[PDB]
């Protein structure tokens, strides 16, 4: 079976669910007029998320893992990008 | 392994832990008081969560996941109804 | 591949992210300075979390799976001890 996460915030909500199955993630968002693929898509064979608003902005973190290796994927208003995360050391 | 997801809110506070097992989700639940098994009790082999609050108002997402398709199921104060989410289109 | 699970605060934010891999279950840390391994150290296959505030004060609860057993893990300030949690009864 796929394998979820999900992460929500203000009080609309916005919702973001990642979906990893067959080694990708794929997104799907919620800002309170129906469902869409969102813009992040990237491998992974497990995932996990956190947010948090600094005001009225959205920072999500996304922990993309295959292998032994966890890959940080960043949104900070300007498109996903990678992050400093390592699983060790 | 059983695999579960967890959500809490307030600052009591309340938690929510869901445990798929053997292809479905229970809920265990937190008010400050004890733990309690849930009403939520539905089909899925691997589970996710997010919550919100609206003023004082909990709503709560569970994203189940049998195979390629997942639920969404939504507490809004009156029971557990399905929700509009699709993992595509 | 691992398995991870999320949590953050604030605004800086703190994040925590928890891996399980070859049934142990450890800990990276974020509060603004780089990433760093946490004093979370525990068995299990399976790991979820949640947080909350308590004003300025963090609550962490998190969720280690082995077989059937879940054991709940604290962190109120002082050190990791177990929680009331049970997944049944
Ligand atoms: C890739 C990275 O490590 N991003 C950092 C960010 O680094 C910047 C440098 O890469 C370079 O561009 O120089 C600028 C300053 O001149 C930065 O130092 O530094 C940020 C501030 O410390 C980190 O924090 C987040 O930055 C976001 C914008 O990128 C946004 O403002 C957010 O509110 C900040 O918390 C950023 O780290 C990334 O985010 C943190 C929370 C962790 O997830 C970390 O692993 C990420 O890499
Ligand atoms: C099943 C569903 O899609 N629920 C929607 C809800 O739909 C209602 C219609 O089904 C019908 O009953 O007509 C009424 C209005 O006359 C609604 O349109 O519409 C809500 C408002 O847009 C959605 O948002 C949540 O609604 C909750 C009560 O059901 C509660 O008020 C909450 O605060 C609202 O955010 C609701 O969508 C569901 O919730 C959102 C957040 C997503 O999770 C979505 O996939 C859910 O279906
Ligand atoms: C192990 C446990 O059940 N901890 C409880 C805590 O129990 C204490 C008793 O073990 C004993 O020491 O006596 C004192 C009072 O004299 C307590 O009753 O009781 C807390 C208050 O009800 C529980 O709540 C959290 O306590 C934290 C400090 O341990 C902290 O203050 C936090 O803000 C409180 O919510 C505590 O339960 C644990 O936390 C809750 C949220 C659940 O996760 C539960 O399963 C945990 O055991
Ligand atoms: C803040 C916000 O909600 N932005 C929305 C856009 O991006 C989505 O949400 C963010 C937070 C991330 O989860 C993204 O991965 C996700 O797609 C969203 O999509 C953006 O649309 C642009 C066209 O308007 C463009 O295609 C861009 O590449 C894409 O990411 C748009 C609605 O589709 O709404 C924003 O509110
Ligand atoms: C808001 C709240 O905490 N409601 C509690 C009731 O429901 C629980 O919490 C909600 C948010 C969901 O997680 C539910 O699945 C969960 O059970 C809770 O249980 C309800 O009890 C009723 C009898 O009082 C009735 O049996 C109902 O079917 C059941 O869902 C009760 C305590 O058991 O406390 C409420 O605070
Ligand atoms: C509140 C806070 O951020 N405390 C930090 C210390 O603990 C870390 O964060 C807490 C919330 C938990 O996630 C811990 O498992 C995690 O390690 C942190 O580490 C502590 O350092 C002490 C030396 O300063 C000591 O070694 C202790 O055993 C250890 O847990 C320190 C920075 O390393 O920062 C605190 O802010
Ligand atoms: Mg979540
Ligand atoms: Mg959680
Ligand atoms: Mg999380």
């Amino acid at each position: 079976s796929v394998q979820t996460a999900a992460t929500s915030w203000g009080t609309v909500p916005s919702i973001r669910v990642y979906t990893a199955n067959n080694g990708k993630i794929t997104e799907r968002c919620w800002d309170g007029k129906g469902w869409y693929t969102g813009a992040f898509n990237e491998p992974g064979d497990n995932v996990s998320v956190t947010s948090w608003l600094v005001g009225s902005a959205i920072h999500i973190r996304v922990y993309a893992s295959t292998g032994t290796t966890t890959t940080e994927w960043c949104w900070d208003g300007n498109g996903w990008t990678k992050g400093a995360y390592t699983a060790t050391n």
